[PDB]
Parts: C-alpha cells; sequence; structure tokens
C-alpha cells in the first residue's frame, strides 16, 4: 500500500521498487564507497526521486502513515553510506534528491538559492556564471551534495576566510517529520540553528538552502609544493602547525601527506606578487618562489585544487558520471596544541610508510573559522583549533581491507595523546561509525548512547541539538545509526 499511497501524488516515473530493473542503477549512481554497494549491504525497499517539493512532502506523509522511515540522499558521499543503507536489516525508503539541482543566483543581492540535490560543482559553476568575483565556502570535492555538505557544516579552501558553509546559510526550505514545509521564520531559531551544521537527516529534509555569496579577487594563486623528509618535511611541518593557523585570512595552506611526501597546497586570495614576500617572511621553511605560483580565477581553482586539472572546467564541476568508488575508511581529529617534533618524526618516518598506510590531510584553522563563537553554530571546532586531521584509507579490491583497516585503528590509537581529548573531537561530515552508534529503545534513539559520538562531533552543542530534536521530531522519524536523539522535556 506504500506504493499506492506514493503514486497518488508522485508520478510512477519517480518511484523505484527494489524489484524494479531500473532500481540497481538508481541506487548505485551516487554510491561513492565500494564497501557499501555490494549485495551484502541492506537495501531500501523503495527509492523516490522527487522533482518538486510536493513529492517530498507526499513521500513523508506516506512514510509516516505506512511506518516506512526515510533516509534522504543528496550527493551520496556519506562515509558510512547512511544516506542509502542501514547497518542492520530494516525497512526504509530513500528519498533521493538528485533531480532537484536548481541553483538560482541573485548576483546583485549576492545571495543564491541552491537545491540540496545539486553538487558543489554545480553551485560553484552557477556562482561563477553570475560573477567572476563571487564564491561560496564549501567542500573541495565537486561531486559532494549540497544537502549533506551544508547539513554537517562544510569546509574547504575558503574556511579561513569565511568559515564553514553552514554559517553562511541565510534561509532554508525544509520538510519536517510531519510533511510540513518550513522556512527559517516558521521553523524557529532552534531548528534553524540545528539544521545548519548539526548533521544530515536528524532535523528533516532540506529541500534548498539560501546562501550569502562572498567576495573573491578576480585572480587567486594556488601552489602545490611537495617535500620528502630529506627535503626538510619534518621541520617544515613542525613550523607549519604554528604558522599556518596564524597566517592572514587570505592564505590557507593545507597538507596532503602520503607515503614519503607531504604536499603543501595553498589557496591565496591574491597574486603571486603579494604571496611571494608573505611566504618568505612568515613561512620561509617551505622555500616558496614565484615559479610555484599558479594564478587563475576562483572557479578554476576548484578543479585545480582537487584534481590538478586546468582545462576541463565544465567536465570537472558538472559531470555526474561517478567513476570514483574506492573501498574507503575515514577518521578525523582536531589538534589544539602543537605536536612535539618527535611526533611529526614518527608520523612521516614510520606511520605513513607502514603496510596499509593511508593519506593524512591537514587543514589549518584560526582566522574566521576560529573567530566564530563555539556555540554560534552546532560546529564547535573553532577557538584554539590549530588544525583538523583527516585519515583517509583507500583500497581497490574487496579482499584487500585488512591492512588499511588495521593501520587506521593503530594510527588513531597512536595519535590519542596529541589530539583533542574528553571528548576527542571529530568532524560530523567525516562520518566515522567507530566513534559510537545509537541504541534504539521503544523505536527511539537514546540520548545516552547518542551522547558518546555526539559530544565528539558537536561538543557542548550536542545538548541544544538533542533538545531541538525532541521539539521537532519527538518520535525520531528521521534517523539513522548516528543521528541526533531526542531529549524531551
Ligand atoms: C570525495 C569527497 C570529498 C570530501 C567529502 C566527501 C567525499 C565523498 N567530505 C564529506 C562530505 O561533506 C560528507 O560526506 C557529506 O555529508 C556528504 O553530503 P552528500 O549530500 O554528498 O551525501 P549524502 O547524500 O550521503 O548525505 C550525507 C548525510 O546527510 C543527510 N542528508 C543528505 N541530504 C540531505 C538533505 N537534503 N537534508 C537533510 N539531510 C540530508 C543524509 O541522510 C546522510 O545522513 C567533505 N566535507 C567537507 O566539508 N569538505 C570537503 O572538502 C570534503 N571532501
Ligand atoms: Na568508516
Amino acid at each position: 500500500d506504500f506504493l499506492g499511497c506514493l503514486v497518488k501524488e508522485i508520478p510512477p516515473r519517480l518511484l523505484y521498487a527494489k524489484s524494479s530493473p531500473a532500481y540497481p542503477s538508481v541506487l548505485g549512481q551516487t554510491i561513492r564507497n565500494s564497501r557499501w554497494s555490494s549485495p551484502d549491504n541492506v537495501k531500501p525497499l523503495y527509492i523516490i526521486t522527487p522533482t518538486q517539493v510536493s513529492h517530498i512532502q507526499s513521500a513523508v506523509v506516506c512514510g509516516r502513515r505506512h511506518s516506512v522511515r526515510i533516509r534522504v540522499r543528496s550527493g551520496g558521499h556519506d562515509y558510512e553510506g547512511l544516506s542509502y543503507r542501514s547497518l542492520q536489516p530494516e525497512t526504509f525508503a530513500v528519498v533521493d534528491l538528485n533531480k532537484m539541482r536548481a541553483v538560482w543566483v541573485d548576483g546583485k543581492a549576492r545571495t543564491a538559492w541552491v537545491d540540496s540535490g545539486a553538487q558543489l560543482g554545480e553551485l560553484y559553476y552557477a556562482i561563477y556564471k553570475a560573477s567572476p568575483t563571487l564564491a561560496f565556502p564549501a567542500g573541495v570535492c565537486p561531486t559532494i551534495g549540497v544537502g549533506g555538505n551544508f547539513a554537517g557544516g562544510g569546509f574547504g579552501m575558503l574556511l579561513r576566510k569565511y568559515g564553514i558553509a553552514a554559517e553562511n546559510v541565510i534561509d532554508v526550505k525544509l520538510v519536517d517529520a510531519n510533511g510540513k514545509l518550513h522556512d527559517k521564520k516558521s521553523m524557529g531559531d532552534d531548528h534553524f540553528w540545528a539544521v545548519r551544521g548539526g548533521g544530515g537527516e536528524s532535523f528533516g529534509i532540506v529541500v534548498a538552502w539560501q546562501v550569502k555569496l562572498l567576495p573573491v579577487p578576480p585572480t587567486v594563486t594556488i601552489f602545490k609544493i611537495s617535500k620528502t623528509v630529506s627535503e626538510g618535511a619534518v621541520d617544515i611541518i613542525n613550523k607549519w602547525q604554528v604558522v599556518a593557523p596564524q597566517l592572514p585570512a587570505d592564505l590557507m595552506i593545507r597538507i596532503i601527506a602520503q607515503g614519503p611526501k607531504a604536499t603543501f597546497e595553498a589557496m591565496y586570495l591574491g597574486t603571486c606578487k603579494t604571496l611571494t614576500p608573505l611566504m618568505s617572511s612568515k613561512f620561509p621553511e617551505l622555500g616558496m618562489n614565484p615559479s610555484h605560483c599558479n594564478e587563475m580565477s576562483w572557479i578554476q581553482s576548484i578543479p585545480f585544487v582537487h584534481l590538478g586539472h586546468r582545462d576541463a572546467l565544465e567536465d570537472d564541476l558538472l559531470n555526474r558520471q561517478n567513476s570514483f568508488k574506492p573501498f574507503a575508511e575515514y577518521k578525523s581529529d582536531y589538534v589544539y596544541q602543537p605536536f612535539p617534533k618527535t611526533v611529526w618524526e614518527q608520523i612521516l618516518n614510520t606511520w605513513l610508510v607502514k603496510p596499509g598506510a593511508g593519506i593524512m590531510i591537514f587543514d589549518p584553522y584560526g582566522a574566521t573559522i576560529s573567530a566564530t563563537p563555539e556555540s554560534a553554530t552546532p560546529f564547535p571546532h573553532r577557538k584554539g583549533v590549530l588544525f583538523n586531521i583527516q585519515y583517509v584509507n583507500y583500497w581497490f579490491a574487496p579482499g584487500a581491507a585488512a591492512a588499511p583497516l588495521s593501520w587506521s585503528k593503530d594510527i588513531y590509537n597512536y595519535m590519542e595523546p596529541y589530539v583533542s581529548k574528553n571528548p576527542r573531537q571529530a568532524y560530523a561530515n567525516y562520518r566515522d561509525i567507530d566513534l559510537g552508534r545509537n541504541e534504539v529503545v521503544n523505536d527511539v534513539s537514546t540520548y545516552a548512547s547518542g551522547k558518546v559520538w555526539g559530544q565528539k562531533y558537536f561538543k557542548g552543542n550536542f545538548e541544544r541539538l538533542a533538545i531541538t530534536k525532541g521539539k521537532v521530531d519527538p518520535t525520531d522519524y528521521f534517523r539513522n545509526e548516528q543521528s541526533i536523539p531526542p531529549l524531551i522535556k
């Protein structure tokens, strides 16, 4: 009867039963992790692909009426696949927002409305079409969905200049657990605060986000400078941890470290001419010179930073043919105090070259991201943060998991004394189920279980998130294994 309920309001075109011949390709289209696409993963009973907001409301009403929970999917990047799989057998539908990819840019007001189903590449491209001197601070990977990226916070190469995506959202269109359509005004301050950074799923289905668009110069400068240990990587990184978080807001230098080399990748909101003396003055250890400069427009920096590409702009931002589906494991940490130089020695000399070693990505904070009060948004990793670490393990055959998974665990153990503690902070969008998962009692996720992983992602904000959840979704309709549990008065 679920199908009959849906088809009353939604075209058959947009309803994919699990038995449907079209269902496997719709399911797989935006799966980004080969661990979660294989037949042993728990599959949704139905996938619904709305093209307008009433289809979302209808699906929710139908879901409530027929006791079918919904997991919403935008770009499909969830590290645990929680947008399209459950961990244990469960009946659920996926509401897959991929056909709702509209981006309307008001270049004059410097605001834009973007559907959650858009990918970052489509958002970024539409901004560029409106103006060569406007930008929006979200993720690095162009295939990330707006929905998940904004709901969990969202950060990238502009985080030092403008903070996270979520703190630059000025309104939303959202469907709640009752199928009611909300904006900022009708949902109220608590719900609007929660939705912008408090994690995907928990607070309802965001249909579209209104954002403020921010200035960038017509030319930005990117560099990618690699250092092995004999070229000085240990001393350069030992300096970087102090220097990079204190650099002017216009300069962000992230690190990608894999095997024998650390690649220092910078985006500077300016020219080589001003970048050169700044580097020689503030970060001379890197040996940056004008030859390392790549001047281009902001929009051009997106494929450049992520892929190294210089002339497939539309392909890199706009292509929706997946084709990158590693088996992948991810973890993250936040660092508040400088590592001893000997820890960098262990990381670069032993950890990164062990069997199963992954990639370590280091993003420096400070400036704007750290200026924002910790409780101002649900994202708490702000004042005092030196840098974020992401531990990324890829493998490419189903039987090759043992070594990377073991390295991932062992390194997280090794790093424990040097990273944040009590709670050990982690970024919500770097979803890591090993941080803890919910217990469900009487069909409702418990506060006590949610608190364990919840304080890691959201620290002191977890409480306001759970109280908000209690008000907007007391029966815990919109949930997953690591979603905000209701705390009800
Ligand atoms: C290649 C690549 C690169 C990166 C990243 C991922 C990947 C795959 N990440 C992490 C990314 O931000 C995280 O996986 C997001 O939650 C993904 O959002 P999607 O919509 O793509 O995923 P997906 O559709 O799987 O959703 C993720 C979670 O949000 C919920 N959700 C999705 N749409 C929603 C909606 N409309 N309303 C409410 N909830 C919704 C889902 O139910 C799920 O729980 C990231 N992050 C980052 O900040 N900066 C970065 O540079 C990167 N880099
Ligand atoms: Na994982």
